[PDB]
């Protein structure tokens, strides 16, 4: 055990940050209710949930980027009271010391929630593969491996026998979109009429969930960016956040909206989704 | 383009686990520090926001400190100047800059800033900082921040922080004239705190159980608070035999839990350091 790899996923991989909570996450009821149930009980309280009953080792989490899966990840941790490990497949890539290490300084932090993001580019090298799926067969431990993909089409049936409750996380609806402006809006002065609210709820079908908060937080920052020089004004006389600063922020993330493959979920979903 | 000659691997390993991809912090977040959030606001993010305006000498400092004991909100402030900013921000510990490997320290330091250059506006969070610029491998890193830090197309914003300023060196200390002390949080803070997290769960205290709890957190960090605040909030859920809202018994449960991961800290020294080398409120 090298002691500054130790250090590494000490300082840079264990997650030091704000916790989160269910009400954080908005929309994907049946994720959440089947999560809490599934996993979050039965990590809290294995001296009742046992079997076979206890939670499983390891889930997937599938779906197109910003939709929640890490934030899922993260409260998945909070909610059971254990520690948070969160790295990309391709930073393990040496890397079969790196695996080992992760699982072993996890073990010392038991229990534990290793989230892998991008798990397809590890599961398909071939070493940091072995000793990864060593790690997690050999995984009496508390870690609970959650993996997560935008390409669930490469994990395959040996990948699913390690993973076995996948979950597609999708973009947000209507109401988990108008949730997310609600919640990220009330942190600031803002006087946005209910109309106003459905009509940006309505402008924003497709977003994900990291669009609508980086929606959120252009719009935040339009006030102070429309103000012309006359430096008189001090932050607390600035205009509050208006339906304008949505319209001029639909422009900025809007070019970075993504188009499409739904389908392609959907299917995997059906196959072998909870 | 400007990542060309960087290995393809560094860059992706700084894009994926240094650069910050979790959720905004927004002021109201942060209880307690109003000096140096009000400061931070004045002659950091303002001048971010409005470089057309802030211009020249007026602009933000390229670099700033911020030190305390330990979870007292630095990395928390660091990642809110850059979500209220509009900037990209990066967050690593100093240590993990080095390396066994001859001049592999300073190509991450190198690439580290490379990436954040093409991410701009950008804050780049250094925790630990007195390490990378203590007092051959850690001559020549703290050799190459600093011209790193000192090489103005560039709107990146260094902050550094600390839980021993006074072993950072003078000359380094030159290059981050404007130093915060984020100390422990006063007892309003710490109310605020239980409050905030509180109202995302069951609760049922009474306003005098919240004044105790506030009382029995005396030199609690704003880490300790918010683990004292999670250790209760599993604690209905932990009560249970073979769900009822949190109550004052599951803080002094939870207060068994964090209590003896709280000590004593230098108060003194942070407080002296501020009134001689920092902004002193
Ligand atoms: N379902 C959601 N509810 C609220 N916020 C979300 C949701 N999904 C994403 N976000 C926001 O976008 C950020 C990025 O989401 P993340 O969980 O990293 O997405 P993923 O891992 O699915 O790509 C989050 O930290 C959060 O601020
Ligand atoms: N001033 C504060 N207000 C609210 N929460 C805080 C504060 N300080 C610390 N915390 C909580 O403790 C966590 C760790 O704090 P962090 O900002 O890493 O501390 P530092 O960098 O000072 O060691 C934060 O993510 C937050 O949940």
């Amino acid at each position: 055990l090298e002691p500054k790899m130790i250090e590494l996923i000490m300082n840079e991989i264990m997650d030091h940050g704000p916790p989160v909570n269910w009400e954080d996450i908005a929309g994907v009821e049946f994720a959440k209710a089947t999560i809490k149930e599934i996993v979050v009980w039965p990590m809290l309280r294995p001296d009742i949930f046992t079997g076979l009953r206890g939670p499983p080792k390891g889930i997937l989490l599938f779906g197109p980027p910003g939709t929640g899966k890490t934030l899922i990840g993260k409260c998945i941790a909070s909610q059971s009271g254990a520690t948070f490990f969160s790295i990309s497949a391709s930073s393990l890539t040496e890397g079969e010391k790196m695996v080992r290490a992760l699982f072993a300084v996890a073990r010392c932090q038991q229990p534990a929630v290793i989230f892998i993001d991008e798990i397809d580019s590890l599961l398909s090298s071939r070493r940091i593969k072995t000793e990864f799926l060593v790690q997690l067969d050999g995984a009496e431990d508390r870690i609970l491996v959650v993996g997560a993909t935008n390409r669930p089409q490469e994990i395959d049936e040996a990948a699913r026998r390690r993973l076995v409750k996948r979950l597609y996380i999708p973009l947000p609806e209507a109401s988990a979109r108008k949730q997310i402006v609600i919640n990220l809006m009330s942190k600031e002065q803002c006087c946005l009429s209910e109309e106003e609210i459905e009509q940006i709820v309505q402008q924003s079908d497709a977003f994900s969930g990291a669009d609508m908060t980086q929606l959120c937080r252009e719009a935040s920052l339009g006030p102070i960016r429309s103000l012309q020089t006359a430096a008189t004004i001090t932050p607390d006389q600035v205009r509050p956040i208006a339906y304008i600063d949505f319209e001029n922020a639909f422009r900025t993330v809007r070019p970075s909206v993504s188009p499409k493959d739904l389908e392609l979920y959907e299917n995997w979903n059906k196959t072998f989704g909870c």
